[PDB]
């Protein structure tokens, strides 16, 4: 075939129920990440492709620079609480990994300050039991499918986005098989 199990996706033989439809991983430690965000514009470009009400998920992990990471992963839940993950994504990879000003949960606070958060409105979501649950689902979702490497995107909870089986020559190319195979498995 043209899409084939083990090319452009894998599968899960260990299915997961009730999971995204849609569902991204990623760290902001994460090199291919960094890319996928600022120069592919992964998510954007995947979103054009799927209907209209289709939604998409995107947590982050633990498993990249140790207690930064996770202070990162409770962040993200703060950003997604407040509705402001377009706001601090940006901030968040360049502090990480362009410019290295990101050592402590006081410099990621500095991130949310700089674009406008209120400290008030951050310190009291960092702290809050939404914030934890929220924590708790990103956890969960990585868990279940026994996550490992990131970037990495999940379709139904059954099919797992193969990028290095395609090709790289051309970034935009790449983008849009990407894209192209999630709306594939999407329709599946």
């Amino acid at each position: 075939a043209q899409y084939e199990d083990g090319k452009q996706y894998t599968t899960l033989e260990k299915p997961v129920a009730g999971a995204p439809q849609v569902l991204e991983f990623f760290s902001f430690f994460c090199p291919h990440c960094y890319q996928f965000e600022e120069v592919l514009h992964i998510s954007d470009n995947v979103k054009k492709k799927l209907p209209e009400g289709v939604k998409m998920t995107k947590y982050h992990v633990n498993f990249m620079g140790g207690d930064l990471g996770k202070d990162l992963t409770q962040a993200w839940a703060v950003a997604m609480a407040l509705g402001v993950e377009d706001k601090v994504t940006v901030p968040l990879f360049e502090g990480v990994q362009k410019t290295q000003t990101i050592r402590s949960a006081s410099d990621i606070r500095d991130v949310f300050i700089n674009a406008g958060i209120k400290g008030e409105e951050y310190d009291a979501a960092w702290n809050s039991f939404v914030v934890k649950s929220l924590v708790a689902q990103q956890e969960k979702a990585a868990a279940d499918v026994q996550l490992r490497g990131v970037p990495a995107m999940f379709v139904n909870g059954k099919y797992q986005l193969n990028p290095q089986g395609m090709d790289t020559s051309n970034m935009d190319v790449f983008v849009q098989q990407y894209a192209d195979t999630v709306k594939y498995l999407s329709e599946k």
